[PDB]
C-alpha cells in the first residue's frame, strides 16, 4: 500500500460506539463485503456487490474507507490501498471486533 496519501486528513476520530464489522450495508442490507467510511463511519457495500460504497464516494466525496473483509484501507482518489499511522486506531478497534 502508499505509506501516506493526502486525503488522511479526512480520517476521523472513531465513534466511542465502535466498529461493527457485522453491520449492513445502508442501502442493500447485505452482509457480504461491507466497506466503513472513515471520514462519516456510515456502512455500505464494495463494487462486487451492489456498489454502494462507491455511491456514498461519489455523493459525498468521502476518500477513505476501510474493509470488513481484511481491514485494508482503499482511497477512491489516489485509486489505492493506504496504511498509515492515522489508520492504526480504527483498524486496530476494527480487529478486535472482527477476532
Ligand atoms: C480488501 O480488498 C477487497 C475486499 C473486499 C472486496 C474486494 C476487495 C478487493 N479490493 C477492492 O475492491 C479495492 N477497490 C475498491 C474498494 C471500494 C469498493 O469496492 O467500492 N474500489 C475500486 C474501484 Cl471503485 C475501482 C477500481 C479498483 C477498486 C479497488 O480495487
Ligand atoms: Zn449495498
Ligand atoms: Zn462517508
Ligand atoms: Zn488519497
Amino acid at each position: 500500500p502508499l505509506p501516506w496519501c493526502p486525503h488522511l486528513v479526512a480520517v476521523c476520530p472513531i465513534p466511542a460506539a465502535g466498529l461493527d464489522v457485522t453491520q449492513p450495508c445502508g442501502d442493500c442490507g447485505t452482509i457480504q463485503e461491507n466497506w466503513v467510511c472513515l471520514s462519516c463511519y456510515q456502512v455500505y457495500c464494495g463494487r462486487y456487490i451492489n456498489g454502494h460504497m462507491l455511491q456514498h464516494h461519489g455523493n459525498s466525496g468521502h476518500p477513505l474507507v476501510l474493509s470488513y473483509i481484511d481491514l485494508s484501507a482503499w482511497c477512491y482518489y489516489c485509486q489505492a490501498y493506504v496504511h498509515h499511522q492515522a489508520l492504526l486506531d480504527v483498524k486496530n478497534i476494527a480487529h478486535q471486533n472482527k477476532f
